[PDB]
């Protein structure tokens, strides 16, 4: 007849993969996916931990390319979005379209960490998937969740779609199927309209089957977009492609078919079967658009507005803070950690900038300075002095730094003074380093080693001997060792020869023993203590 007709943009990464896909039927409009978004969570929610891997690197949100697009679209409102999966770059901007455009209904099927056997994959799956739950609430919307038969199949314009994998799995107690990652759990959508099929199969792989299971099912189809954007070892499994058997594959990704690096092999293949595949990847459009006429796709990406520019670097909002856009972007801000002129500086999720500020960030403490630079080897904050790693870390136990040692305690803060570390003592000067050798404490000597223990007991340094009490203090004075005295001067060093102490003289012998009872070298006499009796005659 005569719509106004029918298209589908597949929004461009910049770079990696991510999947947000427009349909457009005769000024009707849906999404299948929605791209990755700039938030994430960062830790401080107990139910949404920061885990290894999860996005937050500006080169990889979808947020600015979609709201763009659908800006330049006129779009009112959205008849429905369809999710995929959990997986942040598909259901990452659901929320925030949810809190901008009027939503008729979400397709979301279930979804819980229980479910994914693998602890490594669950990322901010969780975190994304009850955006959505909470999000579509909040804003009057229905989640369709429990898809039936009926649901799976259902008109969108001039557009007819089917979908499949559609119904949650359940064990014999209700719960769901257990799955090794939730790509396996891909929501699957069969767009029909003006005698052209396109398949859309969010990150579908073939580990539980789902690929020999649904290929057949599926069967011939003239666009395919492909699974999990460039993977060959799980999804794009030979008899999936030879099922729906396309002529034209669009990949949302930047790199070609991959496994381990590039798949030459699978790259030749495709070609060897006359399949067009095309990179939905650009540094200049928003999406990869495919016109479908009943006389085939026709590309008419660059029809479009191209990206606008931006003026790269750092600017001040109008509340003082300040946010950042990398030269190497196409517009996107700065989000989480980011090295910039060779220091590392943290952002907030909305891309403002953190200064002047203590942050924990998977399991370790940072202090943001006046610029916001994470701060590097020792910083005094507030009074007391810290030290941080190499990777900005505030260290805490025992660091070694230009060649001496120190402590910090368990809140970071440097130790100074006596610590017992592991059964043994140790001092540590006013400035933090730790002490060898002679250290006066208050009014008292210590010795401590080569390694900073405190010693005990008697020793030796340089030809001289000392005696260490129990608690390490340094002997003045007389001490008896067996049945010999010994005296001690002041300075510590066993005496040799005659000493005068309390005005009475005494004669320590070659090893420092106290001669009693006897005559000395010159022929005096000492009485039972050593002392020297003045009045008795000089006796050879
Ligand atoms: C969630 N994630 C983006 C960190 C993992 C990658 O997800 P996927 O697109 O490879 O399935
Ligand atoms: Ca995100
Ligand atoms: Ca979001
Ligand atoms: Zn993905
Ligand atoms: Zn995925």
């Amino acid at each position: 007849q005569e719509s106004s007709g029918n298209k589908i943009h597949f929004i461009n990464v910049q770079e990696g993969g991510s999947d947000a896909i427009i349909l457009e039927s005769n000024g009707h409009f849906a999404m299948v996916d929605t791209g990755e978004d700039y938030d994430f969570p960062d830790g401080s929610d107990s139910r949404y931990p920061w885990r290894e891997g999860i996005e937050t690197s500006y080169k990889h949100v979808l947020t600015d390319r979609v709201f763009r697009r659908l800006k330049e679209l006129s779009v009112q409102k959205l008849d429905f979005i369809l999710v995929t999966h959990t997986h942040s770059d598909h259901i990452g901007n659901v929320d925030e379209l949810l809190s901008t455009y009027p939503v008729d209904r979400v397709y979301l099927k279930k979804y819980s960490d229980s479910r994914i056997t693998n602890s490594e994959r669950l990322w901010d799956n969780l975190y994304g998937y009850d955006k959505v739950l909470q999000t579509a609430t909040e804003t009057g919307v229905s989640v369709i969740q429990n898809i039936t038969q009926g649901d799976a199949h259902f008109q969108f314009g001039d557009m007819d779609i089917q979908l499949y994998n559609y119904e949650n799995e359940t064990d014999s107690s209700g719960e769901l199927k257990k799955i090794w990652d939730d790509n396996s759990n891909s929501l699957i959508s069969v767009v029909k309209v003006n005698g052209k099929k396109i398949y859309l199969g969010g990150d579908l792989d073939n580990v539980h089957g789902a690929e020999d299971k649904y290929g057949p099912l599926i069967g011939k189809v003239d666009l395919m977009k492909f699974n999990h954007h460039h993977d060959t070892n799980k999804s794009n499994t030979k008899d999936f492609i030879k099922n729906l058997s396309p002529s034209l594959i669009v990949q949302t990704s930047d790199s070609l078919p991959w496994k381990n690096g590039v798949d030459s092999e699978y790259v030749n293949w495709l070609k060897e079967r006359g399949i067009e595949r095309i990179n939905a990847a650009s540094k200049d459009y928003d999406a990869t658009v495919f016109d479908i006429r009943k006389d085939g796709f026709v590309n008419i990406s660059t029809s479009y507005k191209p990206i606008p520019s931006f003026q790269a670097g750092w600017h001040k909002s109008a509340y003082g803070n300040w946010w950042y856009q990398a030269p190497d972007s196409t517009g996107e801000y700065a989000v989480g950690w980011n090295e910039i002129e060779g220091e590392w500086y943290y952002f907030n999720q909305t891309g403002i900038l953190l200064q002047n500020q203590w942050k924990k960030w998977n399991n370790h403490w940072f202090y943001l300075t006046d610029s916001g630079a994470s701060a590097k080897n020792w910083k005094k904050i507030d009074g007391i002095w810290y030290y941080f790693n190499k990777e900005n870390q505030m260290e805490i136990g025992w660091v070694q730094d230009k060649e001496q040692w120190y402590y910090l305690d368990v809140d970071g803060s440097m130790k100074t003074g006596w610590l017992q570390y592991m059964g043994q003592w140790y001092y540590f000067a006013p400035s933090g380093e730790m002490k060898m050798g002679w250290v006066k404490d208050k009014e008292t000597w210590y010795y401590m080693d080569s390694t900073g223990v405190m010693k005990t007991g008697e020793i030796e340094v340089a030809g001289q001997h000392y005696y260490l009490e129990d608690s390490g203090a340094m002997k003045q004075g007389w001490h008896k060792k067996a049945n010999d005295w010994y005296f001690y001067k002041t300075d510590g060093s066993r005496a040799v020869g005659w000493i005068k102490d309390k005005d009475k003289w005494y004669f320590l012998k070659e090893n420092g023993q106290l001669l009693v009872n006897g005559k000395t070298p010159e022929g005096y006499t000492v009485d039972s203590s050593g002392a020297w009796l003045v009045d008795v005659s000089i006796e050879k």
